[PDB]
Order: C-alpha cells, then sequence, then structure tokens
C-alpha cells in the first residue's frame, strides 16, 4: 500500500560481469538494493533487480513497479501465462531459459497488487536512471555468483 519499485539491471557481456540497481520508496523515504554477479547477463540481472526488491517486502503492498526491461515486459505479458500451462518448457520440452528465476519471481508476483509501468528511456525517468548507475557500478565490482546461470546451448 503504495510503495514504488524502480529496477534495472545491467552485464558487460553474455554471459558477463553484471548488477543489478532497486529503489523501493514508501512514504516519501527510500531504500536502495544493489549487487554485482561475476558471471551473469543482462536479463538474469533484469530478472534479479525486481525479485530482490519485491522480497524486500513484508507486508502485502499495492506496487507500483517501474522497469525498462522488454524481457520481463514480454515474459510477464505474453510468456509467463503459457509457460506455467506446458508446465515450464518450450516446446522441444527442455526448461524454459531462466526458469530458476521467473518461478523466484512469480512467487514474489503472487504475494502483492501490482501496477507495472513499462518505462522506455531514462530521459524524464530518474530513479531509473539512478539504477543504472547502481547496476553498472556493481558489475564493476562483482562479489556475488550467479550460481543459477547455465551457459546456453
Amino acid at each position: 500500500k503504495q510503495v514504488e519499485i524502480f529496477t534495472d539491471g545491467s552485464c558487460l557481456g553474455n554471459p558477463g560481469p553484471g548488477g543489478y540497481g532497486a529503489i523501493l520508496r514508501y512514504r516519501g523515504r527510500e531504500k536502495t538494493f544493489s549487487a554485482g554477479y561475476t558471471r551473469t547477463t543482462n536479463n538474469r540481472m533484469e530478472l534479479m533487480a525486481i525479485i530482490v526488491a519485491l522480497e524486500a517486502l513484508k507486508e502485502h503492498c499495492e506496487v507500483i513497479l517501474s522497469t525498462d526491461s522488454q524481457y520481463v515486459r514480454q515474459g510477464i505479458t505474453q510468456w509467463i501465462h503459457n509457460w506455467k500451462k506446458r508446465g515450464w518448457k518450450t516446446a522441444d520440452k527442455k526448461p524454459v531459459k531462466n526458469v530458476d528465476l521467473w518461478q523466484r519471481l512469480d512467487a514474489a508476483l503472487g504475494q502483492h497488487q501490482i501496477k507495472w509501468e513499462w518505462v522506455k528511456g531514462h530521459a524524464g525517468h530518474p530513479e531509473n536512471e539512478r539504477c543504472d548507475e547502481l547496476a553498472r557500478a556493481a558489475a564493476m565490482n562483482p562479489t556475488l555468483e550467479d550460481t543459477g546461470y547455465q551457459v546456453e546451448v
């Protein structure tokens, strides 16, 4: 009840060192989250940012979630519905890519009333701009291991 969440993820390769930034605003007060991983991908950091922010919420909230990720938008608005029906597997019966993070996200999504704000550019979105700085800074000083990352074949 109202919580604003801003997120971004960033990574220098594919895979490569990467990081996330998230800002959680409540009652005019802000909390910042940020961490870097030694070997990860951009898309995984984009999911991780949202996961860590939502997991911070300790009570059911109405959340306005603001992110510029095309990957997360497609997943949330397009794919995840059918993913669940197919038991989290693509037509070739392989596990959906990043199933670990998508499932962990979906858990956090189920606990809140979420309005998604799909941002386009940094222009006029100071919080998202700042999440990118955070993400990039953490990618330059990575400390965690992204143990869920699998080298796609």
